[PDB]
């Protein structure tokens, strides 16, 4: 008679409701262990992710919570929905794993960009992308860390948005992913709401050239490949850095930066027909508004959306959506705990 079930998938232990059947395992989230199951109540497909004791640090804690106040108040069908939140902890006392379940995907972006795509559909997941931040930043949230390992396609071509970005010892084995981070992130910059339109870039121009632009062990490599590739900033955007972080980079070696033209030629792009020629040509266009090192001459998001490569899907429904207390803080870890206890139970 108890409502929940426990089934080893991986490693990890579910303990989900018995509404959700047939759990296999998917991806891994770092914030927790995924699986697809059937939700025979709903009577479709889901994906479930365990967030295991999620008060256990800061980083998770801050995390966590954040995030589920947040799905609890954004509404966009390019942003995650959750469809439902539970523990199979009884107490707060005993509270420990909280599980999240939304709409089954059938594939992860970082999938995506090592397929050769069309310009229909790297234009539409792009447009899709757009829209989700757009919705991001009409409700407050200025995401920061936008990476495609944290999104979402389905085969339709229809995608999402799985997380909210960023707020940090991190005592795990696993390593988080910066290459997507715009200069100012790199830089400890401050910023607008156009930091997101740089990560858009990385994640189209590695859709075009199949690998990953600015790679790098530390922020160090990184700036490294940014500079050798676009060219040294503007003088005037030396002005806007740190007096420290301005040292180190006015002293780094100075670039002229490729052209967009030899940094994603001819080749990477479907150029048989005149269609496919202009498409490229577009491609090359928005890229080069995209992947530009000062925010100040960097394209907006509703100019990107309304951009030709872009604005062959538009909408007024997808881009113009309603938006709907600021939590910003840090505690300790039982305090964490029944804060995100709270928030489990609604
Ligand atoms: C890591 C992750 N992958 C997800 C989803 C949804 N689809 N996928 C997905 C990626 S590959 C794949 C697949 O191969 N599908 C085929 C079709 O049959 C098997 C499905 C969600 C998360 N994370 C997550 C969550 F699960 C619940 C609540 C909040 C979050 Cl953030």
């Amino acid at each position: 008679d108890n409502q929940f079930y426990s089934v080893e998938v991986g490693d990890s232990t579910f303990t989900v409701l018995k509404r959700y059947q047939n759990l296999k395992p998917i991806g891994s989230g770092a914030q927790g262990i995924v699986c697809a199951a059937y939700d025979a109540v709903l009577d479709r497909n889901v994906a479930i992710k365990k967030l295991s004791r999620p008060f256990q640090n800061q980083t998770h804690a801050k995390r966590a919570y954040r995030e589920l106040v947040l799905m609890k108040c954004v509404n966009h069908k390019n942003i995650i929905s959750l469809l439902n939140v539970f523990t199979p902890q009884k107490t707060l006392e005993e509270f420990q794993d909280v599980y999240l379940v939304m709409e089954l995907m059938d594939a992860n972006l970082c999938q995506v960009i090592q397929m050769e795509l069309d310009h229909e559909r790297m234009s539409y997941l792009l447009y899709q992308m757009l829209c989700g931040i757009k919705h991001l930043h009409s409700a407050g949230i200025i995401h920061r860390d936008l990476k495609p390992s944290n999104i979402v396609v389905k085969s339709d071509c229809t995608l999402k948005i799985l997380d909210f970005g960023l707020a940090s010892f991190m005592m795990t084995p696993y390593v988080v992913t910066r290459y997507y981070r715009a200069p100012e992130v790199i830089l400890g910059m401050g910023y607008k709401e156009n930091v997101d339109i740089w990560s858009v870039g990385c994640i189209m121009g590695e859709m075009v050239r199949h690998k990953i632009l600015f790679p790098g062990r530390d922020y160090i490599d990184q700036w490294n490949k940014v500079i050798e590739q676009l060219g040294t900033p503007c003088p005037e955007f030396m002005k806007k850095l740190q007096p420290t972080v301005r040292n180190y980079v006015e002293n780094r070696p100075k670039y002229a930066g490729l052209t967009f033209p030899k940094l994603f030629p001819d080749s990477l792009f479907p150029a048989d027909s005149e269609h496919n020629k202009l498409k490229a040509s577009q491609a090359r266009d928005l890229l080069s508004k995209m992947l530009v090192i000062d925010p100040a001459k960097r394209i907006s998001v509703d100019d990107a959306l309304q951009h030709p490569y872009i604005n062959v899907w538009y909408d007024p429904a997808e881009v113009e959506a309603p938006p709907p207390q600021l939590d910003e803080r840090e505690h300790t870890i039982e305090e964490w705990k029944e804060l995100i206890y709270k928030e489990v139970m609604n």
